């Protein structure tokens, strides 16, 4: 109860307690880590039916948040010597050796710009066998390279290629590599038995409980659950990687260089990176329909910002996240909902309570 538990708490009271009662949200998790401490708010039920409240123990479905981890799978074995970003997925994957996808490089699909990626599968790509097919019969329709299009099945394949380089199926890639590196204990692909009870039930628009489906390359794309103290871990890793052992923390580097521009957004490995202090529009900008759901041509970066700040959203059916860290202010946030909530909000609240907070 020090007086910064409390202005956090009376920051998160302000900012993201009204969203439960806006958007109708049954739980929420809102963490703040500053100067090395964790500063953990919950809300709420995990699951309606059971009264059982959002917790410490509490896992949430991450959603897009997910691609964060499947960047640093990816930067780790890049460091790691697995993999160069210069290559070709048909390396790796010697079914798609000599298509047309096999002259799209990893960087071009863990960043979004094949040229013909779109934000998720077709409905009817569902078994191994049909992405299989899906990826051999792929053809360019952008010039490759010059067009972002944030999509699923890009850095899907971007995983699957990093699992394959690594010998492990991209769920042990995180669940027996890259989450004990990074000191995390209850981050999961798949959500053991023992560990159903504190798996949150996500809610739709019915107030119906829902968990994301399986679905094509879903591990690598939307397929991590995490709770709160886990995912103030993660932030503290990126704020801090100099404190992390090598092979590790020159992923979580790897991860924070920006790859090109798009408008004020640059485009890192998962996350999105900006200029500090960014203004609130720059950071709205960036969750756009524009940028989230259509093409746009990147351009090569002339000069990263010397002070920089990083985000990401993410979603599934039933549950809402974001993230974000500021190295220069040593402070980052995390937001887990169970049912999904707009995601200027999320950018809008974080915005409100990181730029009010004591440095
Ligand atoms: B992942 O969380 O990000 C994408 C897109 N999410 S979304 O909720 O469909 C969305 C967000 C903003 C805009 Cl402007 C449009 C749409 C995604 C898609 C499927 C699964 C996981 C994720
Ligand atoms: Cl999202
Ligand atoms: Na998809």
């Amino acid at each position: 109860n020090t007086p910064k538990d409390q202005e956090i708490k009376k920051l998160v009271d302000q900012n993201f307690k009204p969203l439960l009662e806006k958007y109708d949200v049954p739980g929420m998790a809102v963490g703040v880590i500053q100067n090395n401490k964790k500063y953990e708010m919950y809300y709420g039920l995990q699951s309606v039916q059971d009264k059982k409240a959002v917790n410490s123990s509490t896992i949430f479905e991450l959603g897009s948040v997910s691609k964060l981890f499947t960047a640093t799978a990816g930067g780790y074995a890049k460091n790691k010597g697995k993999i160069s970003f210069d290559d070709t997925p048909g390396k790796y994957w010697k079914e798609l050796k000599n298509t047309p996808i096999d002259q799209v490089n990893l960087l071009q699909l863990a960043t979004y710009t094949s040229g013909n990626l779109a934000l998720q599968f077709p409905d009817e790509v569902k078994t191994d066998q049909q992405v299989l097919t899906f990826f051999k019969d792929w053809k360019p329709k952008n010039s490759i390279g010059e067009y972002r299009q944030y999509s699923n099945p890009s850095i899907g394949l971007f995983g699957k290629v990093v699992a394959l380089s690594m010998n492990k199926p991209f769920d042990q890639v995180l669940e027996k590599t890259i989450f004990p590196a990074l000191g995390l204990k209850h981050s999961y692909v798949n959500v053991p038995k023992t560990q159903m009870q504190n798996y949150a039930f996500g809610y739709n628009q019915e107030n119906q409980p829902i968990r994301v489906n399986p679905g094509p390359l879903d591990a690598p794309a939307y397929g991590v659950k995490s709770t709160l103290p886990d995912m103030l871990s993660f932030i503290h890793a990126n704020l801090n990687p100099q404190k992390y052992p090598a092979d590790i923390q020159r992923a979580i580097n790897e991860t924070h260089q920006g790859r090109y521009q798009v408008n004020t957004m640059y485009q890192a490995l998962g996350w999105e990176e900006f200029s500090y202090p960014a203004t609130l529009q720059t950071l709205l900008d960036s969750n756009s329909e524009q940028i989230v759901m259509k093409p746009n041509k990147v351009t090569a970066i002339s000069k990263e910002p010397s002070v920089k700040m990083y985000h990401k959203t993410g979603s599934t059916t039933g549950f809402g996240t974001y993230v974000v860290f500021i190295p220069k202010e040593n402070i980052g946030l995390v937001m887990l909902t169970n049912k999904r909530i707009p995601n200027e909000e999320r950018i809008k609240a974080a915005y409100a309570v990181l730029n009010a907070i004591k440095k």
